[PDB]
């Protein structure tokens, strides 16, 4: 559990940490998640970004990592990053990270 301390209406990075000899966009589909809503997709190398995080986040497409942009209260929490392959599901990976933030 990696964690991080920012600022309301700091931008983030959220480290995905993940690398391995067998990274595939192909078969990669990778997830970013806090509670019960997920924050964008990456299928194909092709990124989808959910509603709620349009216009207020960015991938980072070298790490798999999330940037969240101009921080709320309420990005605090525990994101996780999925690396999947989908056959049935199988998880390549699983990163979690706790954003703290105070104003």
């Amino acid at each position: 559990m990696e964690q991080l301390s920012k600022s309301v209406k700091d931008k983030v990075l959220l480290p995905c940490r993940y690398n391995s000899p067998h990274e595939d966009e192909s078969e990669d589909r990778i997830y970013w998640q806090k509670h019960d809503k997920v924050v964008l997709s990456v299928i194909a190398g092709k990124l989808k970004v959910w509603p709620e995080y349009k216009n207020r986040t960015l991938y980072d497409n070298t790490t798999y990592s999330l940037i969240i942009l101009g921080l709320v209260l309420s990005d605090r929490g525990t994101y996780s990053c999925v690396v999947q392959k989908k056959e049935t599901y199988e998880v390549k990976h699983l990163a979690l990270v706790k954003l703290s933030i105070k104003a």
